[PDB]
């Protein structure tokens, strides 16, 4: 908001295509060659905090930051461009990921949930459609709008209600929670790419959410139980933690046998953007 | 009565449509009629389809699992809308009006839509205004102590269903203020507050003080229509009127409502 560029970003860079829908541009900055992402939302003068939240971060899991302009009522935010788009632009086409696919993405992933938690900051989105990849197999986190700043317990109803941890679920009843609901969305995100849906994806959002109020919630499992591993039914069962208080870190998780076995590298995700064709 | 046979034995899927299971258009083999079919207490929208004769209601042909309804061929308001833009105060005027019937209907069978909503108003070919989608739909029946299920969707739903606080409940009332919150969709080509999340929507209509919308521009808009609208977005649902009640209002029962004026707007998409 201060550090912002009073600038038509086409100025600097060629807009490619639309990607969106706030709308997002594949975009080319003129000089350099190297090619970015803006997202553009339209703004009456008269939920910018994700500005906040990503030029305070540096790390490669994290989709990267370069500016932010404002142009004729217009915003554009200027981010790190991710070749083949979100998990889920790519699993609808390709199909579940493999283990090892999935257990790669986990490990990125836990890597950006922790640096994050580390900046004292929760994400609150996690899902397929909020990670991307990069041409060379990267894995990298975005859409923070939803996403908070502590600075201890968040006390805001939001989410995308298939992949919220059940303390936020009963935020309005049962207090204020924090940063350990990114965790359990991982568990969901982690089924979404294994069966393609997350669980209860065709019931009604709202009655998703106060079925995982009640009493005797049982969190998710993997459908085919001999189709996946010991290790992988495993992560799933401890992710999807009921009781914040039980529930894993992002660091405790990263030392997990499903993230922590050997095999693990961007090479997965190209012999997954491979299938593209 | 659902049958275990395949829908395709009296029918056909001649193009594609849109609400959970999809939409198909679609031949009767022996006669000649067109139909939509949804393809998916599982036995839930059916039984508060079947048990509807109303005109302002879609029709109900038989379930196989394939929900078989009238097809609708303008496809919804909001379908149309995208099209044509601001619907004019008395094309508006007499949607509601159609929608009033349907839902005064549907009160008086004990039933309730929960979904009011531009996607949800189909206009079929004739021009006629029908409800659908009763995915969501509640029957009262003989449950004692019932409290009404914590469901919609956020941007149509009427503050007293968006609280999960012991204190509190709704009734049919609901979906008086959907419709108020449709009208201003249909106006204004969206309804209030769509660019906030719609769980922080749901968590804004519960605090303290939470004030009704309102139509965004004064001028364009008559002091009938403006009222209107006042009165549906009542926050108290003790204060807001029946189904029945609205029917009588000076917006619905002014001169000039007839099914030309969908007609003309039929002719936008031409
Ligand atoms: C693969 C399926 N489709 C085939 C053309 C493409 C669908 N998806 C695409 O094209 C796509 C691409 C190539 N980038 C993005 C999105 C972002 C990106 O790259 N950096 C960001 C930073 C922040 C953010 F909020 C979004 C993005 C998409 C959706
Ligand atoms: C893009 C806008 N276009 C209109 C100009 C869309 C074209 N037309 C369309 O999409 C369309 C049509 C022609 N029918 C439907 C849906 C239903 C219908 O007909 N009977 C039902 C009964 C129950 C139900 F749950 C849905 C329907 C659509 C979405």
């Amino acid at each position: 908001d201060p550090d912002i560029f009073n600038r038509d970003p086409r100025d600097h860079y060629d807009l490619l295509q639309r990607l969106g829908g706030g709308e997002v541009f594949k975009a080319r900055d003129k000089v350099s060659g190297d090619l970015v992402a803006l997202k553009m939302v339209k703004m009456e003068p008269d939920l910018q905090k994700e500005i906040l939240i990503l030029k305070t971060c540096r790390h490669a899991n994290i989709v990267a930051y370069h500016g932010s302009y404002l142009w004729l009522q217009k915003l554009w935010i200027c981010m790190e461009f991710c070749g083949a788009g979100s998990l889920q632009d790519i699993y609808q086409v390709t199909g579940s990921l493999s283990e090892l696919q999935i257990s790669y993405v986990c490990r990125e992933v836990l890597q950006g949930l922790a640096y994050l938690h580390s900046q004292k900051k929760i994400h609150r989105d996690i899902k397929g459609a909020n990670i991307l990849i990069n041409d060379a197999g990267e894995v990298r986190l975005a859409d923070f709008g939803i996403s908070a700043q502590i600075g201890a317990r968040r006390l805001s109803f939001i989410g995308t209600p298939y992949w919220m941890a059940p303390e936020v679920a009963a935020v309005a009843l049962k207090g204020g929670y924090n940063e350990l609901c990114d965790i359990w969305s991982l568990g969901i995100t982690a089924i979404e790419l294994a069966e393609l849906q997350p669980p209860l994806f065709d019931v009604h959002p709202l009655r998703v959410l106060f079925l995982m109020t009640k009493s005797g919630y049982q969190p998710p499992r993997l459908k085919e139980k001999g189709k996946w591993s010991a290790a992988f039914h495993n992560f799933i069962k401890v992710t999807l933690t009921k009781s914040p208080k039980k529930r894993p870190s992002a660091t405790k998780m990263l030392s997990h046998q499903l993230v922590s076995q050997p095999g693990l590298n961007r090479g997965l995700i190209l012999d997954l953007l491979d299938k593209l064709k």
